DNA sequence: GCGACACTAAAAC
DNA sequence: AGTTTTAGTGTCGC
């Protein structure tokens, strides 16, 4: 009926079909490690503006909430959040270094403003995008939104256990002790240690995350998740990194950046989920049923 | 089969 | 130790 995998850092997976069994909406049954991501595709190269050496880039991907391994097949359901993470590594660059260098794309080469993440839902047979929203904790008594842009600077990815803690957490002191795992506040840097043109002085604001942490997502209310045929529609989440640049032939999305103008997020490597069965809100879906 | 509202159980504090 | 918060899902009404 539970189907317990070990995670890397010795908490446990629980997979348990929702058909069957129901379990309590805050039971830590419902966190668990999703799908493992892989690479689609690297996209622009990055280079450091002196040295020339090409920067080396890793997305780091993890979903924590929403998906169960049954059957063969990763199930998540319309209904019901999920939780998709990230951060990205340069396995070249140490964090103290990176941020007071300066960085160009090799297209001919534009600066890079700063580096960030953005997620996607598509179908995974055909390509097409499927739109996400996420709410706030206060669900129905708060804003609906779509997954945003994050700028992110390299980190290592927290354990899912501290994905788990940090979920909803409003205590000032709780937060503080999160709080250098989550951001850097470039506010609190020695300024004087800093060139104008570095890195670390093109991000957008002060607060700075070094997780991209995407959670109380959905797929879209208005999403068919089954053929005409009957059969499962299959859906995949992507992750792309990116590098935005100023706008003034490679795969970019245009940003609404900080000073107003029409920015580029310039695709740098993208991966993607395994295919991905979402269960509807028909009431065979449900124990309930039963 | 959707948005809204309701109920409810464990986490958060 | 009690009260509020959060989120899976049951239900209503178009």
């Amino acid at each position: 009926v539970i189907l317990t995998q070990l995670n890397e850092d010795g908490t446990t997976s629980n997979y348990f079909d929702k058909r069957k069994l129901k379990i309590a909406p805050r039971s830590t049954l419902q966190f668990k490690v999703g799908p493992p991501f892989e690479l689609v595709r690297d996209y622009c190269p990055v280079v450091e503006s002196h040295t020339g050496r090409t920067l080396d880039l890793r997305i780091i991907p993890r979903i924590d909430r929403g998906f169960d391994h049954i059957d063969e097949e990763w199930v998540g359901y319309k209904r019901n959040y999920f939780t998709l993470v990230s951060t990205f590594e340069t396995a070249n660059c140490d964090l103290d270094t990176f941020l007071k260098s300066s960085f160009d794309l090799l297209v001919g080469r534009l600066r890079v403003q700063y580096f960030a993440i953005k997620i996607k839902a598509k179908n995974d047979d055909d390509d097409t995008e499927i739109n996400l929203v996420q709410h706030t904790a206060k669900r129905d008594k708060g804003p609906q939104f779509c997954p945003s842009v994050c700028p992110l600077v390299p980190s290592p990815l927290p354990k899912h256990q501290t994905i788990r803690e940090a979920s909803n957490v409003r205590n000032i002191t709780k937060m503080k002790k999160y709080d250098s795992t989550f951001y850097l506040h470039r506010d609190h840097v020695n300024y004087e240690e800093y060139g104008v043109d570095s890195l670390l002085f093109s991000y957008p604001e002060d607060s700075i995350q070094k997780v991209a942490r995407y959670e109380r997502v959905q797929f879209a209310s208005s999403i068919s998740v089954k053929k005409p045929s009957q059969q499962n529609k299959h859906f995949s989440l992507h992750v792309i990194l990116g590098a935005v640049v100023d706008p003034d032939g490679i795969p970019y999305d245009e940003l609404a950046l900080k000073n107003g103008s029409k920015g580029m997020f310039v695709y740098l490597q993208e991966m993607k989920t395994p295919p991905l069965i979402i269960r509807g809100r028909s009431p065979s879906n449900y124990a309930s049923s039963q």
